[PDB]
């Protein structure tokens, strides 16, 4: 098996990241619905980016919408491939940070807002195996993804 070193995080840390994931990936659709609907319930503001979704308005409909689901698929499995770059993810960024901030004029606030989202999703389907060590090592990944959007934003034009 490869070796291939990370930056920020620890090995060890990188390793809770993508051993969790995996769990994400093998149900990516359900994560993907779980998480928008959390997101689109705790922070409502978040629905009204979302063009075709923005109409929904009970957790019934947001369970039953096609394009929801396909929403939380393309959000978790662009995360997905940031997350295995292990913090080498400088031209992933690129692409993602054009549209975020010059069409979608998505704030940093709102990465926050999910990055909470899939902290509570994770807890909620796998209580028996995110502990508080695959937690903060998650969050430190999220936050060092934010961190670097951030900065991708700024390069590109747009404070976020
Ligand atoms: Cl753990």
């Amino acid at each position: 098996n490869l070796y291939f070193q990370g930056k920020v995080l620890s090995e060890g840390e990188w390793q809770l990241v993508l051993h969790v994931w995996a769990k994400v990936e093998a149900d990516v659709a359900g994560h993907g619905q779980d998480i928008l609907i959390r997101l689109f319930k705790s922070h409502p503001e978040t629905l009204e980016k979302f063009d075709r979704l923005k109409h929904l308005k009970t957790e019934a409909e947001m369970k039953a919408s096609e394009d929801l689901k396909k929403a939380g698929v393309t959000v978790l499995t662009a995360l997905g491939a940031i997350l295995k770059k292990k913090g080498h993810h400088e031209a992933e960024l690129k692409p993602l940070a054009q549209s975020h901030a010059t069409k979608h004029k998505i704030p940093i606030k709102y990465l926050e807002f999910i990055s909470e989202a899939i902290i509570h999703v994770l807890h909620s389907r796998h209580p028996g195996n995110f502990g508080a060590d695959a937690q903060g090592a998650m969050n430190k990944a999220l936050e060092l993804f934010r961190k670097d959007i951030a900065a991708k934003y700024k390069e590109l034009g747009y404070q976020g």
